[PDB]
């Protein structure tokens, strides 16, 4: 048998998100990718000799807060929220990314990865001490990747495998 690990992939617009998902996937950028479109993948991954299946929801369209919504989101065991190196409104969502997570989820102790995506880019418009301080203060990790590259990529969605894994032998 495999274990499935529900995965959502959160964040600001233009921050990755589709590109992180779809390189993770399919080993390749996918540079224009339709803003509005919200869908999941999945792919079979071997991660520390556990054969297991990731399910990733790439999230878009309309912020809203229904019973619905809450329980769709709910449904994630782990998060990844994402931010652009490059784009300081983007990191200043990372709070408002975790506020969301930890009312649904009932719990300020959910697996979550802290990912500065387009680190292939030179500009660091957001400090890497202050996005590693932030990861810091909400007790989780924070990766660097590039969805162009695919570097970190690997380490940003198996670190939150990890994460779940460790959280469900409690
Ligand atoms: C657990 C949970 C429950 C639940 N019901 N929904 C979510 C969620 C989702 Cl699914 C999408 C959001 C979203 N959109 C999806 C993509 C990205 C931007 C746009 C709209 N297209 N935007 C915002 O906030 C956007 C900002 C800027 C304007 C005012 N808001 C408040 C802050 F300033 C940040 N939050 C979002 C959000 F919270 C979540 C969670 F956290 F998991 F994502
Ligand atoms: N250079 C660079 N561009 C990226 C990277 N990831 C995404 N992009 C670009 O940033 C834009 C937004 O990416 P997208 O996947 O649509 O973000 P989403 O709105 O969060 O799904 C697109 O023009 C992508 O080509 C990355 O790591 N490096
Ligand atoms: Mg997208």
């Amino acid at each position: 048998g495999m274990t499935e690990y529900k995965l959502v992939v959160v964040g600001a617009d233009g921050v990755g998100k589709s590109a992180l998902t779809i390189q993770l996937i399919q080993n390749h950028f996918v540079d224009e990718y339709d803003p509005t479109i919200e869908d999941s993948y999945r792919k079979q991954v071997v991660i520390d000799g556990e054969t297991c299946l990731l399910d990733i929801l790439d999230t878009a369209g309309q912020e809203e807060y229904s019973a619905m919504r809450d329980q769709y989101m709910r449904t994630g065991e782990g998060f990844l929220c994402v931010f652009a190196i490059n784009n300081t409104k983007s990191f200043e969502d990372i709070h408002h990314y975790r506020e969301q997570i930890k009312r649904v989820k009932d719990s300020e102790d959910v697996p979550m990865v802290l990912v500065g995506n387009k680190c292939d880019l030179p500009s660091r418009t957001v400090d890497t001490k202050q996005a590693q301080d932030l990861a810091r203060s909400y007790g989780i990790p924070f990766i660097e990747t590039s969805a162009k590259t695919r570097q970190g990529v690997d380490d940003a969605f198996y670190t939150l495998v990890r994460e779940i894994r460790k959280h469900k032998e409690k």
